[PDB]
């Protein structure tokens, strides 16, 4: 009992910058500082933007702020706290059945607005700041206009699918893979986030 370890916090280590005309990834914390912040849960770094790059000791993925909540996938975050300036913050939403978790959005982040356009021309944002056109094909699936090896999408779970006007349509969850090629993606629809709320 006395030696049982604690899992560390999820740590914001960068962001996907969408503020201007060029999308690009920014790193805001290196691997050593990430490891230390994960164990303490105390992250005093400035947060900006809608799409964060996040890490645990063993994985790296994305998280997206919608309606004042920073959302990501359960398969990346599990039940972990997130590091914050005052110490670890507990998830306010956890739904393993949806592969969904959420924490209160960090001070300084910006939130996306849920889409009400009813449009099926979407855009997936990856951890490399690629903006991938995706045609919506059902409630929780979309096809890539240009299929990509799954290598290209790995590490982008938790990222957004957006409509043409930049509203949030969903959270990227899984790639639909044939012979290692992603022809489609599965996502958590923003309406499911809204119901979880
Ligand atoms: C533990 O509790 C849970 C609860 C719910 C759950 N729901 C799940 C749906 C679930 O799927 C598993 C995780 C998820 C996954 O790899 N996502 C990311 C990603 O980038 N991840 S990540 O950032 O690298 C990482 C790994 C966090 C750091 C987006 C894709 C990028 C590339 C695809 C690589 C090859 C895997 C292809 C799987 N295709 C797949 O299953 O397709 C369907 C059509 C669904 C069969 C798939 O995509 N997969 C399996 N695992 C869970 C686990
Ligand atoms: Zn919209």
């Amino acid at each position: 009992m006395a030696s049982m370890k604690k899992k560390g916090s999820v740590v914001i280590v960068g962001r996907i910058n969408l503020s201007g005309d060029t999308a690009y990834a920014q790193q805001t914390r290196g691997e050593e500082g990430c490891q230390e912040t994960s164990q303490t849960g105390r992250d005093k770094n400035q947060v900006e933007g809608e799409v964060q790059i996040v890490s645990t000791a063993t994985q790296t993925f994305l998280a997206t702020s919608i309606n004042g909540v920073l959302w990501t996938v359960y398969h990346g975050a599990g039940t972990r706290t997130i590091a914050s300036p005052k110490g670890p913050v507990t998830q306010m939403y956890t739904n393993v059945d949806k592969d969904l978790v959420g924490w209160q959005a960090p001070q300084g982040s910006r939130s996306l607005t849920p889409c009400t356009c009813g449009s099926s021309d979407l855009y997936l944002v990856t951890r490399h700041a690629d903006v991938i056109p995706v045609r919506r094909r059902g409630d929780s699936r979309g096809s890539l206009l240009s299929p990509r090896p799954i290598s290209y999408l790995k590490g982008s779970s938790g990222g957004p699918l957006l409509c043409p006007a930049g509203h949030a349509v969903g959270i990227f969850r899984a790639a639909v893979s044939t012979r290692g090629v992603a022809k489609a993606v599965a996502f958590i629809p923003v309406e499911s986030l809204e119901t979880t709320m």
